[PDB]
């Protein structure tokens, strides 16, 4: 069957999606995760609930152990993971509100161990060069895409629909992230050249999270969050309406979430899953 | 009261911008600064040398100690940080024997320890997310550009003035300083991609140095020097000229500063650390 | 006395380039090198031979001790190192078969140690800042050219010849390579703005090695060999293997005369200009 991994954001610190059966603690080959484990069931289908920063949110972006997070998820079972992420616009058309199911990014992290496998001993044995091309479970962005809709929240699809047509807030079908390493957040300069090569989002998160989802062969999917970080440009009613309008998109996200559990389950992944081990073995370079 | 903290880079291993009152040997609970720090006054108004590669020059920019450097200066009171660095040019008008206040820059840099905060047992407890939009104080800025106008330096801004009011040596008002890892200079294939980007200068050592000053409640300024990295014998003599001048403009940056008043600003400064705290 | 090193990449794990006269397992103060080291000649040439990747193929890219195996390299008295590398393409008039003679890169690397000087103890006294510009040694690269020419390869000089004149497979008289850390591939995304900024190919290897070799005052210079990393997109596979496998054939000629080419010229004044540069790069001196 199928059984669906959630990894937390800001704003998911102390999740409280569905009624807990109970708190799990567990270890991997890579160290701990970043905390305790809410397991539960959505309907018929068996969920896991993980805060990518911990209860209390003491983990930097840089620190996330995301080996540990996504190796626990693999260990209890967990065919697919769904994440989010609070994230900063790069376009006029993304506003605060606005929630994103990313298709790609650019990396620009560094020192965050990314991969499961190498030559040290901390790792597993092998070379696993991994494609990435469309680094995301493209049916289980649908998936989320589709909740959405269920739920009566916007889909602006900029291939589709003219930008006189996006009503905020929407979920944009597409987008790209750059992952910026943290922990401060990016220059004037850093923004327009991140915004003149195209790149919808910035957000310090999604890699190696997302990278090692498929080295454990399972289909990932991200949801972000589109916030406002420059209240610092009456700074207290600034981040006191942010906050608001940030509580209203976390809101639509455990909407959103729970639905896409739920459409996950209703769905046949044995090919699919198949292909996810697969793709692990072929791109073994070392067998 | 206020306190300038120097950190000087090259051409400035060494100097002598005052008589020494006492050197001061420390360390900090991110291990050893760049050397001992040397204190002073300039007028009335104290001031703190701290050279960024050690006397002799032996530490490379990847593994100068920026948390212990900045720390050290914050442990000895100071509110303010002038540092200087020696840059390569990637636009036509910027030409060797130049100087830039920087405003901007983008980070190539990676393995060099960057903030204060984590949750390691090495570092402060706490999630810290400091805005960097404008990396720079720009109080302190203005008063470079103005320090260099009271030395006689031409300055030159491209918002306001047109290209044929560039006239070298100047100080450019404003600019973006790329910071690549090094210890190796850009190929000619990163070069250009730099200056497509729209870049001014490439240096190694403006980051982390500025964001881990912000991350102290430090005011933080750089007066780039531009020099020529690619001619010897000459462009050797343009950088002792470029370091006189660099040291009259923070001489009289440091009696400048000493002149205002900084309690609103040494206080916002703090309050935008409080205010950066993810975890709270 | 000229010594040309030779690092193999993928492809080359456990080349059989030359009759071994010494299997030589060495140490370095950086570390212990990807393999032991083969020493021997080609006519009248002493070369010594390194899988970058080790036997089986072992270490990631990342995790190659590139010092060590430079140094290594350099303390058997080399004074060149051929290297090759698989890689993918990023421009049209670069197809899978082609091999490209590198003269440019850009660095996406991070994490590697990267020079030999510091201030740690587990480096050389000192801050070495080295000129990059045109980072291999042009005279060794005209070199792999030129043992292409006279192995009866295609040589397609963009710079002299037109679109139209480019007959697959060639070897690209020069181009750009952008150095990802791996051990993933490009995205989509990362794939497309690498084009835009003009690279031609991807790999993985590249750097920090022609920077260490620079360092340690040798003239160095890579072929890539353009292969295909896209089949996902089963016959694939197999009609890229045999691609692949021709090409480390002809890679292998090529090497072979480029050794024999670098030993029928004198290169001291070139070698000492290697050793002074490296003096003339050091800040604390």
């Amino acid at each position: 069957k199928v059984k669906v991994g959630i990894i937390g954001g800001t704003g998911f610190d102390d999740p409280n999606l569905f009624k807990k059966v109970g708190v799990r603690q567990v270890t991997t080959p890579f160290g701990k995760p970043s905390d305790t484990l809410v397991e539960g069931f959505v309907g018929d289908v068996a969920c896991v609930v993980l805060p990518r920063h911990g209860k209390g949110h003491l983990i930097p972006p840089s620190e996330v152990n995301y080996r540990a997070n996504v190796w626990a998820l693999k260990d209890l079972g967990c065919t697919h993971i769904l994440a989010t992420t609070a994230c900063g616009s790069l376009q006029e058309d993304l506003v605060p509100g606005d929630f994103v199911v990313l298709n790609q990014f650019m990396d620009k992290t560094w020192g965050r161990e990314n991969t499961f496998y190498g030559s040290k001993p901390d790792s597993l044995k092998g070379v696993l060069h991994m494609p990435m091309a469309e680094p995301f479970c493209e049916r289980t962005r649908q998936i989320l895409i589709q909740a959405a809709r269920n739920k009566s929240i916007n889909v602006y699809d900029k291939k589709t629909m003219d930008k006189s047509a996006c009503i905020h807030p929407c979920v944009h079908a597409e987008g790209s992230a750059v992952t910026i390493n943290g922990p401060r957040f990016s220059t004037r300069c850093e923004s327009f050249i991140h915004k003149a090569m195209g790149l919808d989002i910035v957000n310090m998160t999604l890699v190696p999270e997302v990278s090692l989802a498929r080295e454990a062969g399972l289909s990932y999917a991200s949801i972000a969050i589109v916030t406002d970080f420059d209240c610092w440009k009456e700074e207290h009613v600034c981040v006191d309406m942010v906050l608001e309008q940030f509580r209203k998109s976390v809101v639509h996200v455990r909407e959103i979430l729970l639905e896409a559990v739920a459409l996950i389950g209703a769905e046949d992944w044995t090919k699919t899953i198949e292909a996810n081990k697969a793709l692990v073995m072929s791109s073994r370079q070392d067998l």
